[PDB]
């Protein structure tokens, strides 16, 4: 019964194919892992020194405490902090890569890269205090790249990709609690230090450290978006398609998978130049498709169709038509390298610190980006030739996707209703009730949850109650694959007030129809775009973020990066739902801090709820409490 | 039967007292943890995402692979890499603290701190390429502190506290394999990134990353020693005592515990000024004693007696005479805060990122160091007053300890036998067989091993075979508490050739007797001093470190810091014994790399051996293989 594994019908069809062919999947590896360890599930396990492993029974008798004396609340808080630091290390490493790429580009060392969005470059420079008047663009960009790199270490200022992106009143709240990061890698290292044996052993102190490290993660996200927009262009509305039916039996199908547009953006451009070489090999052309966030990046900027996401990534290979899978880093199931032996796909790694045994490695260098891309795409063309005459099974299933809603694009769309005060039309309709509030869906799928079931169940309940829904990452992936980014579904999905607003904006932008039911704001680093929108609304209203009717939902969370994002959503002031259990329930004191008493520190809080209907009710209650706090009807 | 817990008789006596008083100890918490989880013991557990916990059966049937596809060798290598990064985060955080302290001192912001060792300052400056001619000392020091801080991030040079401290030929070997760190916190963050879900998944690639991060740890160690020597003085030979009998019923007994001399050095000086205030309270004075590495720091520089170490730290409190325990960070069992409720001890934390629930916190600031020290010591005096008329049980057990053998001190001692070529007398006696080789004992005690049993068993076997033995950290602690730093024990412990050499050096230095059987080279960061000595020998001989008859033994290892140290010992070219099982045996491929094929990369290798007699035989075989490689008899 494949609908217990995934609610996506294309995924179900490929699970049937994998089963009859004897190809083990993520769902099979999960079944083989059951029952999972309940010490790990509850957070009551520690391996931070060679006296371990230590564990604590959630209930009953001994063991009650770690060998060194570490209590349940210390063990739980230390493990959580390490997860936050690991997420911060991923988002900001991504950002550091892009900062080095921009520096190389403007120093004449990588001519495949350039300043594509000069408007974005100048606005970032102004936000940071970098002078622009009478400066060459390449010198402004060099200063921006140097400022980005400087935020990784201690200096005379705090992390500017925190303090220049939130309103002063929020910065003041955070500073009063010691939560502003001093440097991105500085905080990651401090976490690893304080959580090592015989160091920090006070749950509140540990968790304050975690909140601060989560803001280092936010800075890496915001830096990643800023730099990718400079290099590759700020997204604007675009129309494309999603799901496995975007693969084409007659073409060389190339998936870009992983995270950084420094890689996927060049593949997209070079693939167009290699069309005739692909035709010489018997193909119609090169069909680049997206998986995971790298896919989101090229979907947002270029309309490249999204093949699949997260938990179902192996299924693209099961079709038999995926000639290459080009990988950077993060969220790539290493099973892809073994499955490729069965399906024929050429899996190619490109980054020095992210290799997979059995996959071909092609060192990417920005200085040689075009030549490296051609070498990679020629491996793909060779693989296509090997499947001449082989039948494939591509499910004929795809949805229409309108996307590209950067914060700049949302403001521009609203400006068609009020040119000199673009945020006011949105605020007006929150006040009059046509928009109840805003919910950001973020983060992964997780094999424990039938794929997409929480995202779609929650989104349906909120849309019917007139909530404006925005989405990133594989939450955007889930919603796009189920039709939530097709404006043809507005009538079925949206309450009357929300429909009226989406229609007024869309028609004022010439569409003759509404905006889509859900606004796709991009990749996981592009959660920073939602921060920019919410901060702009707070500044326009003269209130802090913890008074706005805005919530977040990591409805099917998996990666350490999603834990970090959820934690900074709480830290900036949002009620934040998580739809899978993080390893915290073994400590009531820690759970109480994260779901209740953190409200008194930052105004945000976690809502841990595995039942999606109940989660939607709790998210609506959180929105309505904010409305009442502003004196609004609800 | 307390000798199964500790071979230290003072510890045994306090275990009997804890038992009759119902005070739970580390050994009781260990017993309550048995049997420990064998997935964790073997390394076959992963909690790096919210699909976990995942585990792999070492043998048998499913589960055989992680849910995402992570193999046993990936899971084992990722966990090990995180442990190395966490150790690096501790040693280098320590170093960063000292760099900020030096900067503040020379900028006029902390007058309790100063340049105490001008010779060391100028030599470090010269080693780094910083000009000294016609510069003020405060400006040279500012440049040294800024260079230290710069090594934490990427810049135009690699980490100079690696590349300027090893011989060029070793740097070249490491560079050829990509192992030179680019920045200390940069590498820590890269590790956390590459080991997060869906990133690096090739065991060799992961382990190369770990070796590089271990060199970031070495840099933090060497930086810590350098900066502590500038601020507090380079050690020279000193005589003191060790074990619980250094406590005095009639005095205010104050333990300094944790790591950084920025704290313990001021306590020592201020305590002398407060003698009359202590006498006013009915005490004879303030008796400062050491625990763990902070204790080693003040023992090496000032002859402060060492009370206890590592695993037995709770026993100092059980005496009833410990009025205060002043903590910084690292290796402090958090049980001390609960035990204090029973024993009366005032436990005081001082660092913002290392608090313990139930312990009094007194914020230390360098700018207020003397005033903070007096506040702390007045809490101790008040506590002494509360135990007026209370009997105490201080075991009347202590050993004589000769220590203070910095590398500068060892060279100076040798220079009395050859003034213009001080290393030659040591080399001469290696060649003629009076010295078989050199063994460094490093790292912790571990509750799994009867306390000190591996250190003493191995040391006895090596000393009888004419090995020169040096020691740091709680390996030095174990050996000092069992008489291995008392020159009166040379006749009993040392082979005839080693005795002849220790006697010739000692008599040439005026002692009328030998150097002690083991040379104490200091704290855990001061393992860097052993690197300086070995590098100087390599440079004098014109060979790389992997040709010298030098080995290391982390005979009872516990902390993530000890894993990092063991790993950089392997990376710089040494055969390196570890006497407890690291979580690697669940993967034969990983174990084979770490114990065998790494020899072909760095020339070093791990020797995993839990039986100490067998470990000594394997260490001697490793020394003798090096002798034969140099064409020497053995
Ligand atoms: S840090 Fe404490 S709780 Fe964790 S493994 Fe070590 S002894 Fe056990
Ligand atoms: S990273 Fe892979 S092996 Fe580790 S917990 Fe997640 S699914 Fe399991
Ligand atoms: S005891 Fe299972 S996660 Fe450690
Ligand atoms: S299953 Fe015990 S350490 Fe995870
Ligand atoms: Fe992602
Ligand atoms: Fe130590």
């Amino acid at each position: 019964r494949q609908n217990l594994k995934s609610t996506d019908r294309a995924v179900q069809q490929m699970l049937d194919k994998a089963k009859r062919e004897g190809i083990q999947t993520v769902w099979d590896r999960y079944e083989a892992m059951k029952p999972q360890c309940g010490f790990g599930e509850t957070g009551l396990c520690c391996r931070h020194c060679l006296q371990g492993p230590c564990r604590i029974n959630p209930f009953g008798d001994e063991p009650k405490v770690g060998i060194c004396g570490a209590t349940a609340e210390v063990i739980v808080a230390r493990g959580l902090d390490r997860s936050i630091a690991a997420g911060a290390a991923g988002h900001s490493g991504h950002a550091k890569h892009l900062a080095h790429t921009l520096k190389k580009a403007v120093q004449g060392k990588a001519a495949s890269y350039m300043i594509k969005d000069r408007t974005k470059l100048h606005s970032i420079a102004k936000r940071l205090g970098i002078p622009t008047e009478g400066q060459k663009d390449e010198d402004i960009a060099l200063e921006v790249a140097k400022a980005a790199l400087a935020d990784f270490h201690e200096k005379d200022t705090p992390v500017l990709w925190v303090t220049t992106v939130l309103p002063p009143s929020r910065v003041k709240v955070l500073s009063a609690h010691g939560l502003i990061p001093a440097g991105i890698d500085h905080e990651i290292a401090e976490i690893m230090h304080r959580t090592s044996m015989g160091c920090d052993a006070d749950a509140q102190n540990l968790l304050l450290g975690g909140l601060r490290c989560s803001l280092a993660d936010l800075a890496g996200c915001y830096m990643g978006t800023d730099l990718a927009d400079i290099l590759f262009g700020t997204p604007a509305p675009v129309v494309t398609e999603s799901n496995l039916g975007v693969l084409k039996a007659d073409a060389v199908n190339v998936a870009v998978h992983g995270h950084n547009p420094v890689l996927s953006d060049i593949i997209v451009s070079v693939s167009k130049e290699m069309e005739n070489e692909a035709r010489a090999a018997g193909a119609t052309g090169i069909n680049v498709v997206g998986i995971c966030c790298t896919g989101n990046e090229v979907l947002m900027r270029h309309g490249i169709p999204a093949c699949t996401h997260s938990v179902s990534q192996e299924m693209a290979m099961i079709t038999g038509a995926l000639d290459a899978m080009i990988l950077d880093y993060q969220c790539i199931q290493p099973s892809v390298a073994t499955i490729a032996e069965c399906t024929g796909t050429t899996v190619i790694t490109t980054m020095e610190m992210s290799k997979i045994t059995g996959a071909t490695h092609v060192n990417f260098a920005e200085e040689a980006a075009v030549e490296n891309a051609k070498q990679i795409l020629r491996l793909a063309i060779d693989t296509f030739k090997r499947r001449k005459g082989k039948p494939v099974e591509i499910p004929n299933i795809k949805t229409k996707v309108v996307a590209g809603f950067s914060t700049e694009a949302i403001i521009n769309a609203l400006s068609k209703l009020n040119a000199n005060d673009p945020l006011k039309p949105l605020i007006d309709n929150v006040v009059n009730g046509n928009i109840r509030g805003v919910c950001l869906f973020a983060g992964c799928n997780n094999v424990k949850v039938p794929q997409d079931q929480n995202f779609t169940t929650i989104a349906r309940k909120l849309l019917k109650q007139n909530v404006l829904v925005v989405a990133t990452g594989c939450g955007a992936g889930a919603l796009m694959r189920h039709g939530f980014m097709d404006p043809a579904n507005v009538d079925e999905l949206c309450g009357d007030g929300l429909k009226a607003v989406l229609t007024a904006i869309g028609e004022a932008n010439g569409l003759g129809g509404p905006l889509p039911p859900v606004l796709h704001m991009g990749s996981c680093v592009d959660n920073s775009r939602a921060v920019a929108l919410v901060a702009a609304l707070a500044n326009r209203l003269g209130v802090d973020l913890d008074r706005l009717p805005v919530v977040a939902s990591a409805a099917e969370a998996m990666h350490e990066k999603a834990v970090a994002i959820g934690t900074w959503a709480v830290t900036i002031g949002l009620p934040t739902h998580i739809g899978v259990l993080p390893p915290i329930t073994g400590s009531l004191p820690v759970t109480q801090i994260l779901t209740s008493s953190v409200k008194d520190i930052t105004g945000g809080y976690f809502i841990v709820e595995l039942d999606p209907e109940t989660a939607a009710d709790k998210l609506l209650a959180a929105i309505n409490e904010r409305r009442a706090g502003l004196g609004l009807p609800w």
